[PDB]
């Protein structure tokens, strides 16, 4: 397993982030404990979860499945860099009670409390904003986070679904008064959706943020998903699959291996449903995509490159 | 129910703010609870109380009623933006013991823990200064609030009855060292009394404060007092000059099919920078009359007619100079 | 002549501010100097060229006076108000006319809510560093504009406003709400503009030897000052000199009697009795919030 | 003529920006733009355009005093944004403009090799000598605007006041992060190439009466020209009127070289596109909205 | 009973600060409680003490007598501004074990918890430095005090026996990083010893500190010394100062201990003196001296018998 | 000639400071010899006393380049005190009398309790950045004035005061209380004015052929002790100061090559433990506050 610094900070993480999305809704508590044990022994120390994981009326179940994983002992909690999220509605799906979503100091305080409880731990290592909230200013947001830091309840703060200028505003506001700003951005990034390259990824590079990609198979589309509706992308997908057949490669492992070559990308979040899915993703980290394959991938999946070159000059 | 951000911050608050002066004094515990449950049903999520509410030897009784209300479970605490106040003398009425009123770090420490205890909750959402205190400098005041914030005892800090320059000084002072400044001002603002427009409301609008209007009926003087003539407003109607003012107001509203109470709240909702009035329902029926006042549309003829009965100074320096 | 520090700063000034054809202002300025009045204020260019013709007569004139002037406007874009663009041209045309290489107190004519304080202070600091300006003052501001302005300046070490020039007299006391308390908190001198309320306080009912509720105000005023032997224009000036935070009033005498009239007013000491009487004819609003709530 | 504040600052500009492309013709239009009330002058749609301005000022009549004058900044350090290239750039520019100060001194493009403490040193020196009042950007990313004004404000300096970006109906990707960042920081937004190089200027009816060889683009402009053929509007005016409806857009750069092109842009400033027309224009030329919703959620 | 803002801050205190150094050593616990109820009853809320008061093997005792006074209930703790101190050795007298005196953050941490436990209360209102420590820098000091502040264990920080430049340096350091600085200086200042007027009181006044004057009778020297003859100062320079003091006050029919207290109350910048009653009669004597009015004629006399130096540099150049 | 850094800063000055005399020609000759003895620190403790240095600089010979030039700032309002108005007018008048485009050490004459430090530092910062002055000093400050001034300068990044010129001699030592301790804390040089107390230390009684009630007795013990030791009164008054912690050195105003030569002999004279013990006996100090008046 390959390691790297989470951007600029002293945290050392695995280049695969174990996504726990399915633990609860699609994969059961027992086998999820098995999948997390497999990850640990394969060298993966960076686990990503979210309060809202569990879904519907079980929003929260994933944070409990990790909580009961830690409760078995074995230095499991001590070994894991535990990240979870705040922003999402923890009420019944739909228009939330005011202040029970977004990033007010109010929702941050009540969300961290609920998440620490389900997780059976006194601290989160990486507490990420699940989305930008344009109505909450950064002096408020950093007040909330800093309180959780001073009480030892969180260590680092990360972002997800931010614009590049949010990363800059956040970390300049925090640096002004002596606070560690964002250390990571969790952005949507894969071969089919590459527009985080325009501003999101260069911003995070300028300010020293880790970059972790979610939907790294783009909802499974890059996962060999023709094998038994718009024709254009169907064709993009068909040629991606033909190209990999000529080269003897699995579509799943290339989507992941390809993110692992992009500049500034710490690693994708892999969401395995079985252990064979974890295993398969671990081999993607040993895969070395040639310059022949990389070149012909960028032909089928063109990127925009940075702004303002993307759209102007 | 209309929602709005409370000034610049991430807090979303209903544009009606449930005041709680009456709970204890004029409404007993049981009915107070029933009205609060009704506010949540009507979407009001923003509750305003104060330590001194409760009167005389019974000051703090209002907070205890919200506390027993929270104790029934049901996400009552988790659902409401809880706001209360510090400044007031909680001793027997009259000249307070030194440091038992106003905004020293001493009074702030003692007031907050007694409020938290009476409210039976581990945090206040909006901790408001009840009045400007000119003897306490802002590095002391922000020291006191910042301790409360870092301990998780309070979230947001508001002012009530401040001057314009007090809001500015407070929030520049906070900003220098990275503190969230005041998030809201609670000013006396209604039709008959519009001098908050001179400097208070412009300052709060510059510094990104919500504006919460208290005494929105002017002591009931706008709630149809003269037709109910079939404390402040009592001997204020014994002004010949002034009782024609409230006369033209009640005559106008009769022509237009409108209720004097509801138009006082609805008007405040048209003023620029006003988050919403504080309503003081003593029954669920008067709550329900306030909720209708938040959905009324005040047409341009009415507002024209209102502004000429109730003249406003507008902002300084233009209000006394040019 | 009574002198005072201009608010918090080290600048000492007389408590009359000498305000506002050519040669009959030159003689009145020289005797204002003889009276000990060093605070000269241009409160549009002939007056500045006229003060400019004064300094060019040698003899310690630019070295003895505190020189104050204002920005222009009350138009073409950026030719009024307080942008860096107008500040720059306003000051450079003011230095031309005044015939001097620096202005002592450079004032804003009025509040410009569309121009941010980081812009304004940049433009003043360029002038302070080039020796073109020493001190900045405000005119017709709200109390919260003073706070915001001096707080903004102090963040980066600049000296903020040292003075606010507002409308303030017995007929109009509404600067006591917030303007003057802000000025007092931040240590600005308060300069009373129109101390006689356009001469309304200077004995106007009598000069009819030549609104019904507002002339009864002035009637009770003069009738009061008849029975106490006092001169009306002088009391209006002496009444401002007793208000806390007031540095002094702008006066522009052109005779030698009005100069002596104004000097007497700055020496006149009003008995407590008359102060009480004037208070009931011309009530004051108090500072906010107490003025309109509690 | 509609005026407005240039972002957060107290400078008032007309919503038409007078940009560029012999001197007599230039002078007359500049005199006529001033007659129409245009005060915002810029030397870009950076040689000879500057001296045509310097000799226009040389005619007196308060010309210099009436315009907000904006200009902008390969052997090493003869391009890009080192303090070295800025120092030589502005002095050359000052001499060619025949004036002792530029009102709005803009970067031509972001320089990712130059840090902002060096850029703001160089800008601040010029500020304190009085050579320069305001600073603005061209062709930045959203995240360069934030990094810039954040670094300026740490020490009291005025940040960027404007950003000149490629914005028109056909190319709307500045809406993702560029324009969002400038509204947050209070920068005027100056839309460069508001017709997309004439592509929006009735280019198909002028082909009878370069990007046109692509059928997908060709149909897009055909729908555009048909819609205004039914609505009574001139296409070159719509393209500017549309931009004037976008939040944070100060105005477009217009380069009229004749009175007839001038009355055409003034008229553009005064149109009111109906909600029907805006709705149709948005189905023809869709925008991406802001990040991250543009590509995630 | 007159009240005043403590310097520039919001805290209101009595112009008499109740000295407690006699509570325990000389006056007993039961009678120290009675003196303290009478001080409440007389309007005094400013109680001053120190961890050391008690002396010798009994250092800490005074703090305990306030604790058991607070444990009587009756809103005694809630009515009182509690001031204690840190600097003095709390262990066996003499050379202190290293860091068991002075103002390292290590000594600060251990002194506040031991004073909190003796005082029977979770917070001190005014934590004072008992003396300047030139060896501890102010980033160290304000760190330790700020920790106490943010834990809610202390409200205000004050000094005692500083120079003027120590006050300046501390309050400027605290302000850089937003912290409320010194709120009070407790200096030695009476008729015999006026040299605090040179720099201590001007600096204190510049920075908005209350000035609390300790040893206001100069160890009894101003407490009717010779008439009571029925420190040493058998030096004849001081007994003429003091003879002409007592005979002037007997020409005018006045109490020596009362004038010493009434005098300090007229000095500009002085919040008030610390009065140290041993009995409740001595408490009522001090209360009287606080509504005493000394004529502008007597003050001339005292000033030519106890000449002040005034402010530096004027005090020794021009 | 012994040198020393002026307090905390990189300026290296001679331990003797050439003070103000009172003839152009005769002042010029002292100054040229002062240069030859290695004294580089010139101060003007203003009218003719400044234009004489100016005629001196105009002779050339690297006289301005070798010299660290120091100078200072009822009256008409704002024609004394330290208002920004008066500083800009004083420095203009000084720069022109002095026939030079910069002052090295611009010093305040006296504390002014009515001008704030953000006003003063505004004025001094203007001159620094125009190259008109380099270093700021103070004279006749209290200790807390030094502390306040330099804390205010450091907030927004200015060099603070670099030196304090205080009254400090054997007879008057109350600057050891707070002013010299403050200057020592903030890294200022301490420049001693009136090192002989108006001449009282350079042999007042052995030249009788101001001050004489109580003070005569101690001046006799002084002169007697120095007779019995073979030391000169003036030279010792100056040499004593050079042993005092934080003291850069004393202002000397020699009006004759001899006096300059005597001042120089004072700077390399080494007082013994016994003389030092005896002088403190005759002229006690109060030590630092608070110990001086408390404990």
């Amino acid at each position: 397993m390959e390691y790297t610094q989470l951007g600029r900070i002293g945290l050392k993480v695995s280049r695969l982030v174990l996504g726990t999305m399915n633990f609860g809704p699609t994969t059961d508590e027992a086998e999820s404990h098995a999948i997390m044990d497999a990850a640990l022994d394969a060298g993966i120390n960076f686990f990503d979860t979210a309060n809202v994981y569990g879904w519907g009326e079980n929003k929260g179940r994933t944070e409990e499945i990790l909580g009961s994983w830690f409760a078995q002992g074995g230095d499991r909690r001590d070994k894991v860099v535990l990240a979870t999220k705040v922003y999402g509605n923890m009420g019944l799906d739909g228009p939330a009670w005011p202040n029970h979503d977004k990033l007010s100091a109010l929702n941050i305080r009540r969300s961290v409390d609920a998440s620490l409880k389900r997780l059976g731990t006194d601290h989160i290592d990486l507490y990420q904003f699940h989305h930008v909230d344009r109505d909450t200013p950064w002096d408020e947001i950093w007040q909330a986070m800093d309180v959780l830091v001073r009480q030892g309840k969180i260590l680092y703060v990360g972002s997800s679904n931010f614009a590049g200028w949010n990363i800059a505003q956040a970390n300049e506001t925090a640096a002004r008064h002596g606070r560690l700003g964002l250390v990571s951005e969790q952005c949507l990034y894969n071969l089919c959706e590459r527009r985080a390259e325009m501003e999101v990824v260069p911003a995070a590079r300028e300010y020293g943020l880790g970059v972790i990609a979610w939907s790294p198979l783009h909802g499974g589309l890059l996962g060999g998903a023709i094998r038994k509706k718009d024709p254009q992308q169907r064709e993009q997908i068909q040629r991606y699959e033909d190209l990999l057949d000529k080269h003897g490669l699995e579509p799943g492992e290339v989507a992941l291996a390809w993110l692992l070559t992009r500049p500034g990308v710490t690693g994708p979040i892999v969401g395995p449903r079985t252990a064979d899915q974890l295993a398969s993703a671990v081999r993607a980290a040993e895969l070395t995509l040639t310059d022949e394959v990389l070149t012909a991938l960028d032909e089928i999946f063109p990127g925009p490159g940075p702004s303002p070159e993307a759209f102007a000059w």
